[PDB]
């Protein structure tokens, strides 16, 4: 499983990366949503975990960009208590889930695992449909 | 989307059922986990939402029974603050997610929708594999 992790808090990002890696995830951490987005595509087999607030492109801006690329590429928003209402609205808008700070390591893991599961199922579904069409065309 | 809803609190169960129905779910509500389990099978296309505590078969007992029937049939546990640690352990054990009481209607909806999404993808995956094998055998 893979994760693109974005947060402006250097220390929090490192703690989050270590937790995810020890949980079996391959993590790519970024200090900027823009840099992270550059590596994303509808072919990305992982998930995105981003703070809702960033000094540059914020978390919701990144979310909208991801939604356009592939609505089934899960985005988990990391948020402070004050912004929870915004995160809840984002979920209604298509975001996968949110995790409120401060959060426990095992909780970050359970949230990421649910998102990875959705992405794994979506990619498996697409792979199966590709095979069906490939077989159908051959015949 | 369908949901098997189990809770001992008659009033809470009715409020939950109304919220889910207004969110587009077809709901079957039960006052006993035993009665609910009787209608479940690996063919069930919906999800289960159960209180972790019940005077008879409790929520974790129902969870273990469901896990045996089909680990991919999502179970969401409804829990009081005091039992959250037990719910977290249940998730580590295979449960889908948990919702803490008191909870807002829109939050119950977002949790149920994520679970329904997993089940929908799982059933679609199985349907596709069935078709592939059916085609392969015919040829």
């Amino acid at each position: 499983p893979s994760v693109f992790l974005i947060d402006d808090d250097r220390d929090l990002r490192k703690a989050m990366q270590q937790t995810l890696e020890l949980a079996g995830f391959t993590v790519s951490s970024f200090a900027s949503a823009t840099e992270a987005l550059a590596g994303l595509s509808a072919d990305f087999a992982g998930i995105v975990i981003s703070d809702i607030r960033m000094p540059g492109m914020d978390g919701l801006a990144l979310f909208r960009k991801i939604l356009a690329l592939d609505p089934d590429l899960p985005m988990i928003l990391v948020t402070g208590h004050g912004d929870i209402p915004m995160a809840v609205q984002a979920i209604q808008d298509g975001a996968y889930d949110f995790i409120a700070k401060p959060f426990a390591a095992d909780r970050l893991v359970q949230s990421a695992r649910r998102a990875e599961e959705k992405r794994r199922l979506v990619m498996e579904n697409r792979s199966l449909r590709r095979a069906a069409e490939a077989a159908s065309e051959g015949l």
